[PDB]
């Protein structure tokens, strides 16, 4: 399958597989519709957030950049962030540390592109995310089962779907 | 609980229990906030998707309807999902059959909702959902391990993150 994953996407949909770095040795990789977006390899990787920015509707790489969160500015991760575009996929991996440069700004603009962990993000965390701008999101609330005779519990038609949960006010 | 769940919701949450059709006997159930929406008893359930809708600030129903998927027109069922405002949690349930009078347009708005199975519903299958409109969710795809000396695989660092999914392609 694309990028390595277990299993195949649904139509219309980008397969993805992405891994932080490992400690300060082993550079993060992000692989976007079996593409290689960022790698050590590639070496358009560094230490900080490591970002790939790429267009919602056809999949391409739009930009890839890496930005030092231990040694380095927050002003240019800060403008950007602000760049970012509408229909944009944002895939963030972290490499050595992200965090220690981090602004309440910088932090505001990645949790308005999908992230819950980026507020708490410390000291050589290791983290992977996947949001975007104008991005429609899938529900975590669907159950679905197929009408197949074979395993029917009416025969005619399959067993009652039954689903429960918490959604966010 | 509310809703009949087998774990109470945490804060600022709209607890919901749902339940498809049973054949074209039993009818399908809707539960928020511990108020029956849609069910056999309430007698507003039929053939078809059954819809309800619900204020997504204060988690009070605006609208329930059900369109016939089977013998209905699909041109009612398209004009309700586009009269759909922001800010409204979309939950819907089948009865019977909701996929033969399905078309593109109408498959097409529910996946905008949140739905991937809507897509692939056929005949007779059951199916629950409990999406929304312009309701900004977190996103699914993200991991993290925090540092912690007395656990990090590498001493002076936490184990690699690993991630692997599907992102939604935009029109």
């Amino acid at each position: 399958y694309k990028c390595g994953i277990s299993k195949a996407c649904p139509e219309k949909h980008f397969a993805f597989k992405m891994a932080s770095g490992a400690a300060n040795v082993v550079g993060p990789k992000i692989c976007l519709e079996d593409n290689v977006l960022m790698s050590g390899v590639k070496n358009n990787v560094g230490r900080g957030i490591n970002i790939a920015l790429v267009n919602g509707k056809t999949g391409e790489v739009i930009d890839t950049k890496f930005f030092d969160m231990w040694g380095g500015d927050v002003a240019p991760f800060i403008e950007f962030l602000k760049t970012i575009q509408d229909g944009t996929v944002v895939l963030m991996a972290t490499y050595d540390d992200g965090a220690t440069k981090l602004t309440d700004e910088a932090r505001r603009l990645i949790a308005e592109l999908g992230s819950t962990s980026i507020t708490s993000l410390g000291f050589r965390d290791n983290w992977v995310f996947c949001g975007g701008k104008g991005i429609k999101t899938k529900s975590p609330f669907e159950q679905h089962i197929k009408n197949n005779k074979e395993t029917n519990k009416y025969e005619g038609w399959p067993e009652v779907v039954e689903m429960e949960g918490c959604i966010p006010q």
